[PDB]
């Protein structure tokens, strides 16, 4: 029992946004449940596509004005699928200090408990800021591995990492570092390194291209669009993009360069958020019902937490610039993984539905704090608010790099609640909306 | 503030070519901008492929008949990417007299200012002719490391040096010796030495083979054509040519020897100039557009500065031949790095475009002095002039070693202006034309 491994929320740094009052009984109700999830349940409930969203739903719902029972609502929904946490092999723990052992242990889902004990015990020594800036931002072998593993599994470790920095809870930061260390490899490091590779020789992008301009250039490149197959299934990123369209995707991804200025870093960070929302909202089929993509939304949810990192004064700006660059390049990969679906602006500009035809951010916050899900729909509307705010200082100055502007933000958030209400968790979203097969076999899609 | 460290231009030696009248206001205008670049901006703006062409563009444009507002143009266009010059570490400076410290400090980009201060203070002592003939042509440990470093990075340090000996400004010669000292190593030394190595045991090339003959045999050698890969990217030379085809490529380059005659020195110097222009003008794709290669064009821009060296009386003739020798042996390595693109004479004999179908050397000079570029296209046309004149007394006697002859010199200089007018600096040339990847991912190539 250490002060780090205890999850204690404080009414001081509670929410990046801060546009909602938090019922104080939730904070005592949240910590009580956050501690259970911290020492009872496995982070990975399956080996593949397994993530313990219990903490993410409890935290994000809170920052949107959650009640007491609404916090219990998040724990009760995601515990029905939750599996117990492995034991801690103390031999691995004491051995994880040797650089040779830490690398050979990476990829062990069953060793998550051991990695958590290690990062917690190392945080009790040099602090949560020193651990991250030597296991993530350090440019040595373990860093250049753990850093890519934060983007693994649809940016789920880097979402865990961002929350622990938002509410300042080193126990959470320990989990994210352990989650990234016990993740199966998706070969996405091979894409990150190649993208920063020809970003050296190829010079110079005098006028940096908008990220949306690279999205269109991606879909036209048939080798990229043809890289994912419905037969690849879970290994669309491993045995598809990275496996077939590596050299080609890196050619598009490399052209996304963030100049090392702070306003420029804020500028391009918002560009990624407008693109992510544009991806989840404009991936609709003319003629069919509106429905969001399960992996396009994960590009959006994670965008909010990259605004957390660029504000941290304890990360180097090159690393802060590196986090947005690696973010934007891996998004163009996921856009192809879902099927590179066609994005037209008419669906988001012309969207109406009586249920939320006049709801505001607050009403959406309220209506989302009570609905039963894994927390995904909540995180969407939370990021779309942040995307609206962080883009506005720049929205008018470059209208060609921001496809989502002004009122489109609220529209997408409304579409997020409409298309997932009165639907089970399995049938809320679609998996791979760019694949015509994804809509055929599903009956609820019509 | 020393007389050597002050860039003062005179109307006595203003251009190796000298076939253009120079607006005398430009000389005063060029001197006010070369000094800023001499004491404000870093020689390397990035660690890899980073070079300060501001001095190169201002110098070449001036000798081409630049006006006052055209000298400012070159500075105005290159300063946007420039980064601040590092500080000088005085301990390094005072310790740079010890041979051991000099050898350990090499390769430190952050110590360019320190090397520049050391080479300037040594030129204030024994002169500019004495500093170079003891740190370059001295056959000791340092000079043989620095000489191979003068060819690093596509002959850019020797481009600075050639510009320093041409206009007689010891401040520029200091920057060139400090740029080659602070350069990263591409392992091209291990190719230079193995070139001269079997150029001793193996004997004797009775009738020396032309340099266009060694190109073709190097492309047929599948073990040389296959060493560079698209994944190697930046380090195509370090971890590709020398990394894989060191022993092989050394068998081709060593056959390029220069007999120590003085007419043989200018006959083999002009043969390199015609071989280089043959690489940048014939590297086209039958069916696709016309566009030069970014590294083949660098082999031609440097040929003029090797015409500055063989005329220097203060360099020994044995050292003036080894320069042309090493130059010709590294040019063979760059033909392979770009991809050993097929060179067919038809592309430079049947070249027509209305924009410059009838332009002479005086109009190309006029138009290139007003086009906004890094200075590469102005320096292409200038080297083809020096190549037309110095190859003319040898063109007809050996028509089998001058693949570009007569009117072909003027067709390539037109080709430079057309394919690089109306293009941003990033899209003026292609990077690696022998690789099919280089033409696929670029949309402008059609
Ligand atoms: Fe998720
Ligand atoms: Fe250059």
């Amino acid at each position: 029992v250490t002060l780090n491994s205890q999850i204690g929320l404080s009414d001081e740094h509670v929410g990046l946004l801060g546009d909602a009052v938090v019922d104080r009984a939730s904070i005592q109700e949240a910590n009580r449940l956050l501690q259970k999830n911290h020492e009872e349940w496995h982070m990975f409930f399956r080996d593949r596509a397994g993530h313990n969203h219990i903490a993410h739903s409890i935290l994000t719902c809170l920052a949107l004005g959650a009640g007491p029972a609404d916090i219990q609502r998040a724990y009760d929904d995601g515990v029905g699928i939750q599996r117990p946490i492995p034991a801690v092999d103390g031999a691995t723990v004491e051995r994880l200090t040797d650089e040779a052992f830490f690398l050979e242990t990476l990829g062990a889902i069953t060793q998550y408990t051991s990695f958590l004990v290690f990062f917690q015990r190392q945080m009790d020594a040099h602090g949560w800021q020193a651990v991250v800036n030597k296991y993530v931002f350090s440019r040595n072998a373990i860093a250049e591995k753990m850093l890519a593993r934060l983007y693994e599994g649809a940016y789920h470790p880097v979402i865990h990492l961002g929350l622990g920095i938002e509410f300042q809870q080193p126990s959470l930061i320990a989990e994210a570092l352990a989650q990234a260390a016990a993740h199966d490899d998706s070969h996405i490091s091979r894409l990150f390194e190649a993208c920063e590779a020809q970003a050296a020789i190829a010079y110079p992008p005098a006028h940096p291209k908008p990220l949306v301009q690279l999205l269109r250039e991606a879909r036209a490149t048939e080798a990229i669009r043809s890289a994912p197959r419905w037969e690849d299934f879970g290994n669309k990123m491993r045995d598809g993009v990275v496996g077939r369209a590596l050299l080609e995707m890196a050619a598009i991804g490399s052209q996304f360069t963030v100049k090392p200025d702070e306003r420029e870093l804020q500028r391009r960070t918002a560009e990624m958020i407008s693109v992510c929302a544009y991806m989840a909202g404009a991936s609709q089929r003319p003629g069919r019902k509106r429905k969001i993509d399960f992996f396009y939304m994960h590009t959006l949810t994670s965008s909010l937490f990259f605004s957390v990192l660029i504000r941290q004064d304890w990360i180097s700006l090159a690393d802060r610039v590196r986090l947005v660059e690696w973010k934007g390049r891996l998004d163009l990969a996921w856009y192809v993984v879902s099927g590179s679906a066609e994005l037209h602006d008419d669906a988001i500009t012309d969207y109406h539905d009586d249920f939320s035809a006049d709801m505001g951010w607050k009403e959406l916050y309220a209506a989302v704090n009570k609905e039963h899900d894994d927390g995904h729909v909540a995180k969407m509307i939370r990021a779309l608010k942040n995307g609206q705010e962080a883009a506005r200082p720049f929205e008018a100055e470059y209208p060609d790099a921001f496809p989502v502007k002004g009122d489109m933000w609220l529209k997408i958030a409304r579409m997020a609640l409409d298309t997932t209400k009165d639907w089970p968790t399995d049938q809320k979203f679609v998996m791979f909306t760019g694949f015509d097969m994804g809509w055929k076999i599903r009956p609820d899609l019509a």
